[PDB]
């Protein structure tokens, strides 16, 4: 009924941002996606060549309701932060107005002002490394790309919102424990997600009346998940056996968990990680 | 359709049982009150002279599917556990089947299985000592009512509910952090209460595919709240100044987050301690 | 000089309790054993046999400064909490101040004021049996000998005390993450300690400046540990092979940490759960 | 008795380095200070001038003992770092081997192998800004030097050390409840200064026996507290009325627990976070 979510990070649809889109159309909410760059122009052949028109179907005769479909790359706020390698790329040339601030800009001027923003991009480029042998560098592109992008999303995109707007973004228990194979420092970056949640709860909730949580979501074989060294064929495995619920953990899962805290019918809550794993979190010992 | 939820511990309108109601009411579910002797025959009068009009009232025109009303006493889990005093005693002696388990089968032999369970129930003799003043008894009292109930209420009725059905308790942050006031050993019943609800998970959710959370409510003006001497008023002031959002907390945003929970729409959540208090939780210093 | 400390739950040599008693030994701190008079004779006989003579035995040369031996029920309060066939059983009817109340007074009388409490004893009665399947009663039984006791060890033994004393008591992880095998009630019990543990930091920091801590011990195999039925070889060859420190974790290793906790050393820690178990607790998944 | 720790991030005798470096020498370990390049040159002039004499007292006739006093920068890992601006700069130009690379091995070359490293460094340039004004340059900045300095230092100084040192590092409260005034990602870099601390635990644990724990410390009117917008005032007067123990906290107070965490006293504890705050953290309600 007039209400806006965009959806930073989509590739393809074996990921959350896809789960998320999903269940927000039951709703009847209008869907926008953000798609980095150098994907983007792959994603736009196969939307068009029908290769998700199966992935689009809904209930009945509901289909998916994309409004757009948009370049954005979270690691860069203006225009004035894009570096001369990047601009002569081959991937980027053909592009404009992917920056955070192009983006909240092109969408207001298009749409006016949205209500829901959805955080789910992560990216490490030394991640295959173990913390210990991670470089200053990897660390802190980590960090920029996986963390910063959240503040910086929150930061341009409270201008275009509506009080009462919501936000949520995807982390990972490796913040509270360890997975060995979870490296380059997504462990520090999903750290210091969570905190900057409580943190900006208390801005966006003071200051606009804007509420904002997490979701920990369980393992799903997705494209950035066997980017890893597998290891996530170990973590799905591993999840299905011990968790207290043994049933496969589904896009649509986590879906409709953010449509639930995206909506009026979660007012009271805020700055929160919400555990949507089938309860592995709790366990200890495995039995 | 045949969304049936058995609500344990009403005594008015003032309380969180009541939103709890309220809402699954607007999703169409069918309720069964689970009332205390000790008041359940003035709620009753209270009720059929319509005393609860105007608060069995919902959106436009609609009203409150309450299916049926029943004495229920959560300190006895079957009718032997009865002594004999309280069988005889003024406000016991006309009332029948009020035990964890007599509720259980009459609820079944009734109305067949169900798939929603709410414990919305606390006690503690000694609740306005501090306690370190609590004598042995008081603190047992406390946890047999408050702690022990809810794993009894899910030993008897996993019997008559559904697979894929959803358990929810209500707990309160002094669990896990000192609040002065909160005393009876009830802070003991509140963290022994969110701790057997991980256990439960496992349980329930190996065993028979139900699932078990709780709800950390912020502070709610209700005729429980004010008998702790005031207390209640003291920390209303203070979640309204300090927390992220600064917004009168009501039943019926405790209710509509049990709603959610207790439907499909939380499938892959189990065994957590979900905050609903405006946030206040994540907050260290005042301003 | 002047350093006493009463240690509440010892049996034998195998246990937590002797692992505090040898270290604070170290420290040339006086030690007062504080033992169930269910094993109270059979200590006596073994002890004055010498079959602890191996055990004593520290450093080069150095023995074990035990100043006193004390029967002790953490069961009652006061002589008056003792029901007629209790006092009239076998092993209690030869046997005089064995209360929590009795023993503050006999050490007062005999010795005066102490500097340091030991709380290291648990009880349940339904160990055997997973949490669901608990009776209402075991419960009870396992909250009141397990987390009521600390309570009431500080009530009757905050009047025997110096300032800047110090209290500790043993918690394990269960009450925050599933471990099964843990029944009875015991991880309730655990949870129940660990909130308490900082309600009473509060009461007895700001009324007596006295501090209290818990220490989340890592697997024993201690008498009380194969009552479980073995649970605790899991445990124990799980801890070695998953735990970042691969090494056999000690009574002594705890002791240490107890001896810190207790002296001047931790004057600025009150409240928390520390964790002594080689770091097993910031594990997730194994490798 | 041959025991030699180094402690990065001394400026002056108002840190908590100070503290860490008073304590430690109490157990005759020898002490090497990094100091922080443009503090080095006025750091010496006062310690020549003999500013500190009394600072550096000791119980009855020991002094605090100084091995070395070298200048270090944590923004640099390797000689390869340093920017043409720094090189050329004025505080640095005059200095040589301040990078964290060249300092392991400086060390190293004139002492041998040590066996305690502390850190004890923060620094974020726009720590006055809040978070959702925090550019990103800013955060990364904050995260450079306050949380991936841990790893780096971790990652040359293992070579140099011997099997079963020790590491700390210090901590706030703010990584996890929010603390308005502690801006520009501070928070962020605490948060994951924490969770690597676990990660660290078990890298260094099972790969070298090597302990690493973080102390989170309360207010202390330090150098760097005073930088902040007062708020350091705010945060010890608060402190000092709400915390269950109502003493001034001394840097001293975090020291002897960094000695016992230092040493074998503390062989069975790592990668924890174990606060020493006069019980503050505890508290929810201020009473
Ligand atoms: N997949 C899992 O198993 C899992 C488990 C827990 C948490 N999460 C979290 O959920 C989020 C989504 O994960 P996913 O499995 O759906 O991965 P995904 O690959 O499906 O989605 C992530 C997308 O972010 C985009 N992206 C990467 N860098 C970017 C940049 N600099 N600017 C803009 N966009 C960029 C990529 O195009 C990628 O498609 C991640 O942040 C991850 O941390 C995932
Ligand atoms: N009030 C708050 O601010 C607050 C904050 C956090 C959690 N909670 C939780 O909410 C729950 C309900 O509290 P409330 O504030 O709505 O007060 P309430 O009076 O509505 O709830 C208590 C109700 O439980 C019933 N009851 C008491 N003992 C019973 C027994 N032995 N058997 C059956 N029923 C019994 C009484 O009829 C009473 O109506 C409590 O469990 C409390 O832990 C309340
Ligand atoms: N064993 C482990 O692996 C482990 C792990 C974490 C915590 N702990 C804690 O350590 C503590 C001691 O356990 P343990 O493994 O040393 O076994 P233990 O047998 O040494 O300790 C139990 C002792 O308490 C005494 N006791 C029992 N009931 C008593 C009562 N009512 N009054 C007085 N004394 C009583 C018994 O004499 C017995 O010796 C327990 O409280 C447990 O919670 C143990
Ligand atoms: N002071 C408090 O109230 C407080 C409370 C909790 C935690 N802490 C933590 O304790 C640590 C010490 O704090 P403090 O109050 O002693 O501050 P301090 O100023 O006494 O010590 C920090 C020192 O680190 C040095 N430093 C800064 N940037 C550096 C760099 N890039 N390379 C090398 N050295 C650098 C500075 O010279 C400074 O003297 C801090 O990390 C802080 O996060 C402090
Ligand atoms: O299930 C585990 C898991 C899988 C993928 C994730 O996202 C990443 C994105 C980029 C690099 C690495 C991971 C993640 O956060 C957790
Ligand atoms: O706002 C705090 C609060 C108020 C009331 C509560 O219910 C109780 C019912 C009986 C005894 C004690 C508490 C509670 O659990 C928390
Ligand atoms: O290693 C785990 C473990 C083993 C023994 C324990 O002591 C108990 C004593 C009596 C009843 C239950 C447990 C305990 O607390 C934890
Ligand atoms: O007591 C609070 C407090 C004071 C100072 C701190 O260190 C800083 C170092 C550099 C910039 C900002 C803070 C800190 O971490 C916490």
């Amino acid at each position: 009924n007039e209400d806006i979510c965009f959806i930073a990070g989509i590739g393809d649809t074996n990921g959350y941002g896809w789960g998320i889109a999903k269940e927000l159309s039951k709703r009847n909410v209008k869907i926008i996606f953000g798609i980095w760059p150098p994907v983007y122009n792959i994603f736009m052949k196969n939307y068009k060549n029908g290769k998700f028109d199966n992935d689009m179907i809904i209930d009945k005769d509901k289909k998916m309701n994309i409004l757009d479909m948009l370049p954005f790359d979270a690691s860069f706020d203006t225009a004035n932060d894009i570096d001369e390698e990047t601009k002569n790329n081959k991937r980027y040339n053909m592009l404009q107005n992917y920056t955070i601030e192009d983006v909240a800009n092109l969408i207001h001027q298009k749409y006016g002002k949205i209500n829901m923003l959805v955080h789910s991009l992560a990216n490490a480029k030394e991640v295959q490394k173990d913390l210990l042998n991670t470089s200053r560098k990897g660390y802190l592109d980590a960090l920029s790309k996986s963390s910063y992008s959240l503040i910086s999303l929150c930061k341009y995109f409270v201008n275009i919102m509506k009080p009462q707007s919501s936000i949520i973004s995807l982390t990972y228990h490796a913040s509270q424990k360890v997975v060995p194979g979870y490296g380059g420092g997504m462990s520090s970056a999903k750290a210091a997600l969570e905190s900057d949640t409580r943190v900006l709860a208390y801005h966006l909730g003071r200051n606009y009346n804007i509420r904002i949580n997490t979701i920990s979501a369980g393992p799903l074989k997705s494209r950035a998940a066997t980017a890893i060294n597998t290891f996530i064929d170990y973590a799905i495995e591993y999840s299905e056996k011990y968790a207290p619920l043994r049933q496969k953990l589904l896009s649509t899962d986590i879906g409709s968990v953010a449509s639930f805290l995206l909506s009026r019918e979660s007012r009271a809550i805020t700055g929160q990680t919400i555990y949507v794993d089938n309860g592995l979190n709790i366990m200890f010992l495995p039995d």
